[PDB]
DNA sequence: GGTAGACCTGG
DNA sequence: AGGTCTAC
């Protein structure tokens, strides 16, 4: 059959407990976080999740998903423990309408917003994917991010399984990103200068830092602690590692600056420099901002600024 | 020690 | 969407 819709295969589909205003998905899977989700059929997103594929649908109380077994196993609706790894995977537990209350409450600007572009969160990703998608990030457009994250998934990642005329694929092992000619073969996939820093950082993790363990671990590691790592990695300076701090180290308080910022930062919140006398962005001028953020938002800054990036682009 | 080049490209 | 490395 291929693809699932609610309607559909009926059966096969498990609902969690979620409010459209927890979580929308038009608002959080395209939205530039994860780039391996895809709308295949109309308000149904599919993607992979925990090394399985799966397909997301909401109505307005509920999330809708199914997982799809292969040749393996029979049909099945999501187990409890499967849908444990949804819930993990969005960061349920996290409640937007306490956010946004605390947010609104400290921000008037805020409040006018959010309140036509509710269910933004964040995702909770693999640190291996969130680096590498966002080491290709450098100088991109969403849109190329995407291409070039797919097609480096199916040169280097596992075969998943074949529904309709997609063929799902894990991301890749730090080992098949430390391979030989490794990044010729990205350059042939249109990664440009990013190839050699692909190549490079999972060689750097691998061979020099100790491996897979000393990525993850920095999820225990503080935010100043785990953003000093990353940047030693080639490719990743502090934009790159604020993201990954942000949306796979479990650090809310980070908040990636770039332009986009610092247009928001103006017009909406009229800001200006204090510490540096430099006018426009430079390291010292961007590390205010993140703290001007930190301020007024507090704990969950990165958070926030995502309700922002939302109501733009 | 904050700034102006090169790096890839789809344009 | 447009950042990271290197250079003085
Ligand atoms: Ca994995
Ligand atoms: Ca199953
Ligand atoms: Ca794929
Ligand atoms: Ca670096």
């Amino acid at each position: 059959m291929g693809h699932r819709t609610l309607a559909s295969t009926p059966a096969l589909w498990a609902s969690i407990p979620c409010p459209r205003s927890e979580l929308r998905l038009d608002l959080v899977l395209p939205s530039g976080q994860s780039f391996r989700w895809r709308e295949q059929s109309p308000a149904h997103w599919s993607g992979v999740l925990a090394d399985q594929v799966w397909t997301l649908t909401q109505t307005e109380e509920q999330l809708h998903c199914t997982v799809y077994r292969g040749d393996k196993s029979q049909a099945s609706r999501p187990t409890p423990d499967e849908l444990e790894a949804v819930r993990k995977y969005f960061q349920l537990d996290v409640t937007l309408a306490q956010l946004y209350h605390h947010w609104g409450s400290v921000d008037s600007h805020f409040q006018e917003v959010a309140q036509k572009f509710q269910g933004v969160r964040l995702l909770r990703q693999d640190p291996i994917e969130c680096l590498f998608s966002f080491i290709c990030s450098s100088c991109n457009n969403i849109a190329r991010i995407t291409g070039m994250v797919e097609r480096l998934c199916q040169a280097f990642g596992p075969r998943l399984i074949q529904l309709d005329d997609v063929t799902y694929h894990g991301f890749p092992s730090l080992q098949a990103l430390a391979g030989p000619e490794v990044e010729a073969h990205l350059r042939k996939l249109g990664l440009g200068y990013r190839a050699r820093y692909v190549s490079a950082s999972a060689r750097a993790i691998l061979e020099e830092q100790g491996g897979l363990a000393w990525l993850q671990q920095l999820r225990e590691s503080s935010y100043e602690e785990a953003h000093k790592a990353l940047c030693i990695l080639p490719g990743v300076g502090t934009k790159v590692a604020d993201c990954i701090c942000l949306m796979a180290l479990d650090k809310p308080q980070a908040v990636p600056v770039d332009v986009h910022m610092w247009h928001i930062a103006q017009r909406d919140y009229s800001w200006h420099p204090t510490t540096s006398q430099a006018k426009g962005p430079s390291p010292q001028t961007n590390k205010e901002l993140g703290n001007f953020f930190r301020s007024l938002w507090g704990p969950y800054a990165g958070w926030a600024q995502a309700v922002l990036f939302s109501a733009d682009l």
